[PDB]
């Protein structure tokens, strides 16, 4: 038993980073079969985030301009484009360890694992969501542009998540494989803030289950409520509202715990009007969001990649 | 800039893990150069693990009674030995993917990383603390046995904890990989309890460092303190004692930041006596331990593996 946050295991990624340097800029590419992918601001100066036309910029880039060096072994590249916010950098060579992939697009409250990487090299794992306003709370220091974030489905990795920016709050902001960024941040460097990063409440829930399963239990009460009843709550507190489709998500882990859904709501409901009084849960004394009913059912099953 | 709880790339653990069964009893063991390790409890059936004498069990069992599974591919059993709580496995193939490794034995409050597995199958990877009364807070369940806990250090695996047991009370016990249990525990299926699980003090103020860093910056106050007075504090709340050694390791971040440790001392004795007040530090509640000093320093400063 045990509840950790986790990660997917990451060498199928790894076996992906690449160097990529265009001028003065270094970062990370993912390469993929016969393409290395990166954020198009390689091609900027310090000087030309603050207003860059890209397409502009790009015309001054040769195929020989952009460096790839997979390991200690350079790639050659033979074209190159633009794809909305990311390059792709066609090389002459298939990466050999590329695995099973798919890119997708996630919607906020979707967990995933990020790959943070400097020079092509990856320096450590780590599991975080996609918040309600579109950022992620990451590590990501100067150079981790380009680290990806993806999900494990027995041998086939979905990419979802590439890193461009931090915003000037310190939270982070990138695409999806495609090249389009998650909500309404921009690659320049400008005011762009953050909105309200409200809790995700069917995460929270899921996490309560795990609590459940693995024996912390004092928070269960002697109440319930309502979709309606609790959204009020949910509301007050800068908490997702809850849908009948969430509820049904949460069937499975009701049925294994024998705690109706809206009887773990009203437990919430209790924990956010009383707070914890300095008591823990699964070792935290915030209710945790950054769990999805499908990561706790998979970790609370041991489910596997090869 | 950002914080994470972050692991360590998984991919050369990955490719060490293998599936062991012995009789009906299947979990993982580590496959480096041409041995096999795995936790001698392989060989006992769910009635054997109430009072084993594992000499006795194992003179039961043959080379051919230990099925290794490598992927897809059987490995051939050549020889086995007893050391301590772990066997070793003589196969008749080296690990074609035996990275640089190191055998190394922890000490309370260093971290390390885990890849859970099952029937030989990564499945994630976290991050967790060697605690002061020795035992682990991992997730693990049945056919988890035989994980194993790492650190890099760039091509280097040094290998520090085997998973072997669960105590009545969910914590982890396990061995290094000479097969020596960390803390007084054993493998047998017996009341085992933990001593008092202290907060790893050096690892808290290393945090506060890191939040500093990251510009969390609220609990910082006008005081300072000596290590004594600390220390008498730190003793009414379950903390380790804070030593000159920890002061010392220290010396970096307190450079970096310009805040002397002893003022930080200060900034948490505050803490443990005042609480948060419903505020947070790097979107915790609680004073994090599971980050080493060097952890902070590597996460702070981005470095990589190869
Ligand atoms: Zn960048
Ligand atoms: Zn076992």
């Amino acid at each position: 038993s045990g509840f950790r946050k986790m990660a997917f295991p990451s060498g199928k990624v790894e076996g992906c980073m690449v160097q990529v340097t265009c001028g003065t800029t270094t970062l990370n590419g993912l390469w993929l079969d016969d393409v290395v992918y990166c954020p198009r601001h390689v091609i900027c100066t310090s000087e030309d985030m603050l207003n860059p036309n890209y397409e502009d910029l790009l015309i001054r880039k040769s195929n020989h301009n952009f460096l790839v060096q997979a390991g200690n072994v350079q790639l050659r590249v033979i074209g190159h484009s633009m794809q909305n916010c990311v390059l792709k950098l066609k090389v002459d060579t298939a990466n050999p360890k590329t695995p099973k992939y798919k890119f997708v697009r996630i919607q906020p409250g979707q967990t995933f694992s990020v790959l943070a990487c400097y020079n092509g090299s990856p320096s450590g794992v780590y599991q975080c969501a996609m918040r309600p306003n579109f950022t992620i709370k990451g590590s990501f220091l100067n150079g981790s542009c380009g680290s990806v974030g993806f999900n494990i489905d027995y041998d086939c990795v979905s990419f979802c998540y590439m890193h461009h920016m931090e915003l000037p709050t310190g939270v982070h902001a990138g695409t999806d494989l495609e090249g389009n960024f998650y909500g309404p941040f921009v690659d320049r460097q400008t005011a762009q803030a953050a909105g309200t990063d409200t809790t995700i409440t069917v995460n929270v829930l899921a996490w309560l289950y795990a609590a459940v399963i693995n024996g912390d239990r004092w928070f269960l009460n002697r109440f319930t409520t309502t979709l309606n009843d609790f959204n009020l709550v949910a509301m007050k507190y800068n908490y997702e509202p809850l849908t009948q489709d969430h509820v049904d998500i949460l069937g499975p882990l009701s049925a294994q715990t024998g705690i109706a859904v809206l009887d773990m709501c009203a437990s919430l409901k209790e924990l956010l009007q009383n707070g914890m009084n300095g008591r823990t849960i699964l070792g935290s004394a915030l209710l945790e969001d950054e769990f999805t009913p499908f990561d706790v059912v998979r970790q609370c099953s041991g489910v596997t990649f090869q």
